[PDB]
């Protein structure tokens, strides 16, 4: 059960991740939300956030007035002709999103203990052929 | 971002069963409950069936709430010496976790198209040891 083993590796790390951000108060999915608009350049909608964070649009409007409330994120237009909202970072999340990103790549590190480079080249080869698989349907 | 590649294809697989068992108006979690339940030979407590299936203990109550008022599960003693509620399918599930089985079984044939049995191999034992590196915490 392939698809089973995939989804219990997937749970135990986003766990060990909730668990090592634990202290900064940032409860159901509101570090993977700054996790994300820390790691793209662009300011997403919420459609285009809701897609890569996993949740549907109702659930991230309420993980956004969180956000929102704790003065991390705005919902602002960035052009003449992106007028809708997009969600933008606070200087304020700065020093937040810094430990956050600093916290992931140690459960990265450790998660990937033991794991020659090939392997992992090999394993992420796999996991990106199954998403095209399921994108391409 | 590793971990980020292996949720997003978790995700979209999940997406892809939901969707093919849709029909079945078995919502939020439960169908997946029903499989995992339909995997294993011996029967769960909450607590076993919680772990698995990837949910909290309170989370699960609910769906299984849910299951065993569409008398497709019970919750029962199973043995002397286990006297606590064990949950067991129905006879009426059976009808229902073979075609959740056989659709399941067809999400697998088509997410893994195009790879490699050896690298599918090679994939399962790169998560194995991520997943071992993180229960060994
Ligand atoms: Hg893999
Ligand atoms: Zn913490
Ligand atoms: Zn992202
Ligand atoms: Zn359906
Ligand atoms: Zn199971």
């Amino acid at each position: 059960y392939f698809g089973t083993l995939l989804a219990q590796t997937s749970r135990a790390w986003r766990a060990e991740l909730d668990r090592r951000l634990s202290h900064l108060g940032l409860s159901q999915a509101r570090w993977l939300v700054l996790l994300h608009l820390a790691r793209h350049r662009d300011s997403p909608t919420q459609r285009e956030l809701a897609q890569s964070v996993g949740v549907e649009g109702p659930t991230l409007a309420r993980l956004l007035d969180g956000l929102e409330s704790q003065g991390l994120v705005r919902r602002l237009a960035v052009a003449e002709d992106r007028r809708a909202k997009h969600i933008v970072l606070t200087p304020k999340a700065d020093v937040l999103i810094a430990d956050i990103e600093a916290i992931a790549a140690s459960v990265r590190n450790d998660v990937l203990t033991g794991i020659d480079e090939s392997e992992q080249a090999l394993c992420q080869q796999v996991l990106l052929r199954i998403l095209a698989n399921l994108e391409n349907r």
